[PDB]
């Protein structure tokens, strides 16, 4: 009887597609006001000619609320004009999906720096962008009110950001970026009560179904998931994963001396990867 | 015979701290390494740090190349393998930091960062791969390739105002991880050295201090050796007393749906339960 | 802005110790404190005094825990006179130890009775009242149950067969009511409480936040918070594990098999 | 030549299920097996075990005390000794269960199953450690004892519905635990099986045979095992599974100040369940 | 290109079974192929020899082999073998010692001469084989200054690592030569030569090369040696590698896995039996501590 | 009443350090104690043997002992040692092989007398007393259809776990005693018997007093030695122990700790390079996969 999200207002990037349009779907389909970002032609081109107002027709004909948008959200202005359309249109920005994205695979030896510029920009700069304009704003509502205010932002990354792939050093650094982006946001706006977390999202059931992670972003962006921030987490076809980073497997001290280079080759194998045997040491 | 006899290494940002450190390590160990800084002194920094290199003994030039800008950087490459031969070692170190909470912080302090950590990186990165690559096909071999790119723990785990540095050198591990993929066949290795006022020449070489900026500084050295060609794609962490090996993102914790769609009118139990362990399963 | 505003907190065995240090701490992040307990005039309301002369509220209240009429009349008379009963912390208990072939039937009764029973009888009283508000307005409730364990019930100690089994009985009961009362909204955990590292009171904290609207997604967990330390234990689990091939055990065998790979006081050898 | 030749074994509520094949495996190698309970089957259930024992070649007697009551514990274990010499094995199975959710429960259905099974097993334990510690006393060497225990899965993890049950399976724990640190000088061992209407004697392979576990009790209750005490072990269908029991998953320091409520949120997020990120922490 | 061009291998034990598998699989790969083995030909025809029929086979093939009629026991017999290697191919890059035999039997009826024979092929044989490399690559550094080229594959086995019933000796023979491996890594660590130990686990390899995967093939770890053997390998000692069938795995070896401390007083054995129970191997519990 | 009170137990190398803190330590908790040695005494009077030193620094200590010169690489004085046990005292329920002797140098200096002496002491040795007992203690068992009392404990070394320059030798051999305890272990299991193996890494112990704690002392395994020797310790067999100082620890052997599928195709060396690098050392990533 009563939405995850009735009354919330979501922003969903790249939503015209995909996972972002599985997204604006499933926001929508809990009660949420979408505003659905995306910048792309619809190929029947009746009516508007944008993708993203066939998504708000989608969402309105199944009795949800949401309103498109064709911000370029690598564009500083345009980022800064659609959440201030938010705040004076529907009240509150509560909601942040940065899902726009592009991809220029190639090996490095044949990407052009317009490949490598250019999905650091959307992916990056654009979710970088996003997050800063609504945290001014809940910044600002929280000193006002002496409160905690609401927040979700969530990130989305990817496997070849989280462990590298063939093809995509553009792709991959961005999708790593997102990560650090991800973990160091969850820090700053802990007290202001916002939380930012990282998905990798990658009747009948398909695995490879590109809304299937669509109802862990919805609830992530839930008052129910207000104690998690700065998680990775993996929605793919029939599994939920929570992941975690970097860590040490492997140890050793020089003993409050300088490393010995000429000795770090016996030290690495003997020590760290194992390639060597140690013999008896006391 | 040093480790690096007969090598040429480029290390960015070279004129202070923890470049410096490994400037001075590559040379003291044969390699000709090129000083790259943008920096002056209270005269040149980069030219001091050659300097240094020489009067130990080493041998050094300066280079004063932006490696956030594409022309400059192909160019210093092309110098390298006609004024010296060859470029078999890269060590990406240069960097910037614009500190601030994200409402406080500009765009400007957003992109210069990524520029000099990323596309810097990136950009090195490029110009010996294509180098490396030419040699390889025209030889039908596998060559000599070291690229060590700089990450850090804000760009592990993040750090309180700091969401261009944390974001730059998240990047600089993955670009590591696929460099290291794409460089494997023609022999190159691509790993990542996680390293942590007084400059590095300035202090004893006898005396151990835990912040010293130089104690990874072997570490990089012996990465760039030909005793450490089969390690690539690696994020190592060498700061103060401890030398360690990392290794990343893994799942701790997992959940199957049984091949039906999720609900989110379900998910905060399972969240609890299966994920989290916030609320225990009982029995099952 | 107190972390427990408005909210109504039952602490039983309040008088002294480690429970004292509940109600105190409850009521200083605004909570109102029913101070139970039973000892000498009475040490329910001394406690009740030192509350409020810190501007806290507090009530005394002298039921005995382990009586069923008492404590539903407690329930009733914490909703009838203010409003509603949010939080219960089951810390009344007592000890009687001795080794076993010391111990009287009375020492085991008596221990089983106010720690079991009473957390039992407790956490029924206000599941009925928070289940009753649920159905009627249809959504979840507040309700917050913090029971009492301690090493012993986690792990065994000589002289202490009955307070043992007491405090491992509350850690079911714990697990059982947060599977019960999840669908309500209220949560049920278990402290085991045990700057000087003796003080009674460096529990109490941890008591009052997960009893606060910040932990209402903890539910069935055990916690030890004792000196220095805050801890997160879980349970039984298996370490070594053996398949019988879906044929019957043998006895003859078992010793060997028990020895190799459950053990492993003997050998295996190379096995394909 | 039996396991258990000379040995002298009681079970309570060996008149069906698990108990009766626990009654059946112990006199199959070598018990004298007292077949408790107190039910009906024509005549009482504990004679007719007793019959089927017997008709398979053992030793068995019948016994119909309350084991909730202390009189009639104490007079079941002087019956043992004075007509059987000694009593060697208690396997302490007698239980019923009363499952409701707790609000449809009432005071009866809790007490009556705190009192079966955590009483009547204490009652039986205090009365062969009275018996086994006064024959150490007098001989001044360790002697034999054996007690068998019963949890379940509800025990050690909680059940809907099972308030009662699972406090009492529970409660069996910490007594076993407990005794085995008590009975440990004599030479006495206390373990605690979790085992998990066709009667196992009527019984192929089973998952669902309540007396699979029954070979792992008697093996407990043999010689062969004077070497271990305190355990829980679960035998259940296919497995044999040894388990250890609480430990920290997490742990985290106050740094010799007082927690502050105002500050746990936090803390409990980022360093107890891991649903926030720590960051970097030099 | 071959992994194993312009390299001298020699194999014990390489007439028949895993041993004729790795000399087939390194000349495969370009080495030249010291054949060694005792036995005798089924036919008897030309020198009845099975260590030729393999040279021929491997021949046929398109590698480069020799035969070897050493007893790898014998001290004076393995000094020449390697010698002839020397004079003859130039220099030995790799032994794989693979020579065995087994004569299993309970302890109780088992003679000395069983006992001593499968230790001397096993492990003396392995020990004079590579002494004298070790001699040979030694001095072959202290002559250039520099590194040389040297690899010592040897052979251990599950019932080394573990035991089993009936093989006292055999067990005892590859778990020495466990010990053996690790000490030979790093006795020859400094002049750059790498020794390994493979756990490998009729009808010869060679006649089963085109046949249908089989998890039982002897032959299927024969790779794995010749890739330890090759340059690539140089970074890689002392190390216990099990291939077998399906599965290729690095084996670790011993550690602790419970501890307990006397607090600097004598241990009590009227009281350890307590230790042992609670603190070792956990058959009794501790109680709250 | 001592934990080996009317047990017989057999010690050799017992006449210094380890072997003869064991001696003293059986001596002590009731056990007749066989002191096996063959070195000579300082004073050279009357027999001038140190066994005999020995078996009277236990007697003067109010223990039971007497003296044996057989070499434990001998067949025929062997099991003549254990005939004259069985006719003398009984039985002999303890066997503890501690004889041993080092020939530590490289192995590239090392001589086969070397390597055979060292291989003859300690292994041959200590499976030759093993062979004799078993075969007592299984006539026994036969004649009286049960399982008898039988214990032994032979000795291995950090060197023999894991290697250490200059001692192929001495490594080869405490290696193979692991395989040997462990392979012991299974044969004499059914007969009630336990075979351990202790490892327990000038000052005799008895001139120390029973309240001094030295860590380097050579006797503080000796407790455990007894106890493993005891009928409390009848469960464990197989086991390595380490008792070395404050110390004690029980090890686990080898285990797989990275594993690789070749899809049931057989390996190919050109392609195990990068599977060894990111699939067993880890020294290469593996990409998304």
């Amino acid at each position: 009887m009563t939405g995850l999200l009735d009354g919330k207002v979501a922003l969903v990037t790249g939503a015209g597609h995909g996972i972002g349009r599985g997204h604006a779907l499933e926001l929508a389909k809990h009660g949420a006001t979408v505003i659905v970002n995306d910048l792309g032609t619809s190929l029947s081109g009746e009516g508007t000619g944008k993708v993203a107002d066939e998504v708000v027709t989608v969402i309105e004909s199944r009795g949800g609320k949401a309103v498109s948008d064709f911000s370029d959200v690598g564009d500083e202005e345009q980022v800064d004009l659609a959440v201030e359309r938010a705040y004076s249109q529907l009240g509150r920005l509560d909601i942040v999906v940065n899902n726009a994205g592009i991809v220029r695979d190639k090996a490095i030896w044949n990407m052009t720096v317009d490949d490598f510029d250019l999905v650091m920009r959307v992916h990056v700069r654009g979710s970088w962008l996003t997050s800063r304009a609504v945290a001014r704003k809940w910044r600002a509502e929280s000193k006002e009110s002496g409160a905690k205010v609401y927040g979700r932002i969530i990130n989305t990354t990817s496997g070849a950001g989280l462990h590298g792939h063939f093809g995509q050093t553009n792709y991959s650094a961005a999708k790593a970026a997102i990560v650090g982006l991800t973990q160091t946001l969850s820090l700053e706006l802990a007290s202001i009560g916002a939380t930012v977390n990282a998905i990798s999202p990658g009747d009948e059931f398909d695995p490879k179904d590109p809304s299937l992670g669509s109802p862990v972003v919805a609830w992530l962006a839930s008052p129910e998931a207000g104690h998690i921030s700065g998680q990775v987490i993996r929605a793919i076809g029939e599994h939920l994963q929570l992941l975690k980073g970097w860590h040490p497997v492997a140890s050793v001290s020089n003993g409050q001396k300088r490393w010995d280079a000429n000795k770090l080759g016996a030290i690495m194998a003997a020590d760290i990867f194992g390639t060597r045997n140690t013999g008896l040491r006391l």
